[PDB]
């Protein structure tokens, strides 16, 4: 039902906000931007780590890009979505921009979570605690603690960062119900791993901490359970579809056209990829006008991008009732027709981007300056009485459990830009 | 009996120096003046690391004002000494100099053994030894021999400094005795740890290698023994009083002061914990007339140190049958009228300069700097046949027992300055 997934509740509150009695929306995204976590994605890793300043994306920019396609997405589907449900506008009062606020504000908060130098960072803090000085506390913490631990991702922290309560402020951010359930695309624990070839099935969503917190989440929006078992999980938002979708086109050709204007790709390779996409709405007077390379990538760019948002309103509206009703296991990009322009795309995007030897060099540093602080945190934790330990927490981190102490020095390090990692990361050995 | 606490003994001595036939007290000033350990000390930490070539001080500096003072001091109380027992001049033949000399003297060298980066140099060499490589060595020690290492302070390496015996050069520096004398503060070994709440418990004052010379000088000025058991201690020389209220006065105000030039204090404190210490002489028109916080701080300073003199002479007076008996328990400073005031400013330097973030910064790097040479020179000295060992004894170090090899090489890290560490920090690690 509509009606509970399009929900204006926030966290601690007893009255029933009404839509007719308002906008609850946009105060997400102002919040959003005014926020320091935010404001810490502008020297966090996108692709290529420490950007010296280049010309190439962030994580910010890519997140603005993701807002602007989703707003268009969103807008699109709330228009077909009132047109298919008519009661839906004349009797509760939902208007076409409620869901483009809805999707907006949901991908401009999607990857939040993530620590500094991509994944590489996801991958050191895992095997920081599983090959390294963390494996001590397996026998101290439950299989689903450890699980969390050894397989760390940005999409459980996100979730914790937006809902985090401090002394004074409860709810963190405090947005509302259906922004955090077109945010999930994973509503599961950390155990079982990999049940299933679902779409919905190969990460999780919310650590144990935050456990509770959700299933609130869960309750209010109306989610479908599918749990069967000790352990709980439900279907997806159908929204985050859409949020996946702008995730997946913004990153795939933005990816393309940074490596070509880096150098690493031949220009040749933008039309032998691209054409299809690109051949139904191309001006070849125009094109041809142009005198850079810059130019012709940006205008194939655009036209690109179109294409892609439209094909993907389209399969959205066919499959529509199996998204409501859970059944559907792919996402909206696999039901396309480019599907194999876009697999070349991102083979040769792995192909000369992510093994570019810069790359693979800033990568094995990351991995060093990741671990030598989560020791140094780690080993404050542990001992608590010498000179040393109480240096390190004044500098870096000025009653819990075990597992509450690791998983805030988790989100210690998290917080960090690449360039204020690696300051520290000098400071501590002296240089 | 002050005939035998003014001693001008000098080591490998056979006929009895008088005093009619002399002068002893300033050829100390002069050997400390012209040796290399007192030349170390223009880069050695006084509270900021690696001083940036400021304005702030020194170990050097310090030293200079805190031998001002204490010319002062020892001035004054001679003054009166003389004149409380004639018999001092009109037979023996003591004038009021000789005391200013041996508290110039003692006051120069008080602070000669002090390791690179301060306090947190000897946490860290106690801390290497504790829970780290050295730990291995404590099977193989005497349990004083062990407290020596685990508890390192300069109070001791200053002792051993002033008196090594070197093929050639007997004696070292072959300083007075009364100097000797007046240098100790804390006349015991390091068993047992803190035996009581005395002024004098607080720490020891030489080591197991060096305890043999010190009988010898307590022999010589008839300390009074405090022992009662197997482990030897005396009483403090009654001049040691004034050495140490000397270094306190110094320290306590020139720190205030240094924070206030460098901007962590704010210029209202100066006058806020000042005034009644110099409100007795202050002249108005001329604070007044001052137009920089420089020129005010430094009028301030100079008013407050006459006041706390004046007031420490009299102290010393008050007290000087129980501080000859041995009775006394406290410093000349504990029986202050401006308790309070000292204490806020103490309190306020902790606060503010103590823990500040580049000064945490630099004592992080100094651990990471001492524990790597510590390691490389024990290293070195555990195995001696492999090539990287001959290299490293080349570099740094070019028949003894264990615990006479661990001392040396103890004493020898200590010798260097924060450049010099630092320098060979980067070259042992190819930076
Ligand atoms: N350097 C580098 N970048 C990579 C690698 N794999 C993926 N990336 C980049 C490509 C995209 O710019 C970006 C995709 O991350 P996102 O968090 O936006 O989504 P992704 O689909 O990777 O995962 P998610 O939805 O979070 O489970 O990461 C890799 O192995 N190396
Ligand atoms: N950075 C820093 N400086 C400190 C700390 N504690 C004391 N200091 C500085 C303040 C003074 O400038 C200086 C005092 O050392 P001294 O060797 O002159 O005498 P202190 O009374 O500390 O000890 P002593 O008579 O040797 O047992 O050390 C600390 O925790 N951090
Ligand atoms: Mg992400
Ligand atoms: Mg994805
Ligand atoms: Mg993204
Ligand atoms: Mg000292
Ligand atoms: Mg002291
Ligand atoms: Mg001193």
């Amino acid at each position: 039902n509509w009606e509970h997934l399009l929900s204006l509740k926030r966290q601690g509150d007893t009255a029933k906000r009404l839509r007719i009695e308002q906008l609850g929306f946009e105060v997400d995204y102002d919040r959003i931007i005014f926020s320091a976590p935010f404001r810490s994605l502008q020297d966090k890793t996108q692709v290529i780590p420490l950007s010296k300043t280049d010309f190439v994306h962030t994580r910010l920019t890519h997140s603005l890009e993701v807002s602007v396609v989703g707003r268009s997405l969103g807008r699109m589907v709330g228009k077909k979505l009132l047109e298919k449900y008519p009661h839906l506008e004349q009797v509760y009062g939902y208007k076409f921009n409620d869901f483009g606020a809805i999707v907006a504000a949901a991908a401009l908060a999607h990857d939040i979570g993530n620590p500094p130098f991509g994944a590489s960072g996801e991958k050191a803090i895992g095997e920081f605690f599983k090959n390294g000085y963390g494996k001590r506390y397996k026998d101290s913490l439950t299989a689903k603690e450890y699980q969390d631990l050894i397989k760390f991702e940005g999409n459980a922290n996100g979730f914790k960062v937006l809902s985090q309560s401090k002394p004074g402020a409860q709810g963190g951010l405090r947005l509302s119900y259906a922004t955090l359930g077109a945010f999930m695309k994973y509503p599961k624990e950390s155990l079982p791993h990999k049940p299933s070839d679902h779409i919905a099935d190969k990460k999780y969503g919310f650590f144990q901490s935050e456990r509770a917190l959700f299933e609130d989440v869960a309750q209010e929006l109306g989610l479908l359970k599918r749990s069967t078992t000790d352990d709980v999980s439900w279907s997806r938002h159908p929204l985050a579809y859409l949020v996946e979708a702008a995730d997946d086109i913004c990153y795939t050709i933005i990816d393309f056209e940074d490596g070509i204007n880096l150098g690493l790709i031949p220009e040749e390779y933008a039309l032998e990829y691209m054409v299809k996409l690109v051949g139904q709405t191309i001006d070849r007077n125009k094109y041809n006008a142009l005198q850079e390379t810059s130019d012709r990538v940006s205008y194939l760019r655009a036209l690109a991008i179109g294409t892609l948002i439209n094909e993907s309103v389209d399969t959205f509206m066919k499959y529509e009732e199996e998204i409501l009703a859970g059944t559907f296991d792919q996402s909206l990009i696999d039901k396309s027709n480019y599907q194999a322009q876009i697999t070349d795309i991102i083979n040769l995007s792995i192909e000369r981007i992510y093994n570019s030897r810069e790359v693979i060099e800033k990568e094995i540093a990351g991995y060093e300056i990741l671990s030598t602080l989560l020791e140094a945190r780690c080993r404050a934790l542990d001992n608590n009485d010498t000179h040393y330990n109480q240096l390190i927490q004044q500098l870096l981190a000025p009653e819990k459990s075990l597992y509450e102490n690791l998983i805030q020095i988790c989100a210690e390090v998290s917080t960090m830009t690449d360039g204020k990692a690696l300051r520290n990361y000098k400071k501590i050995k002296g240089l």
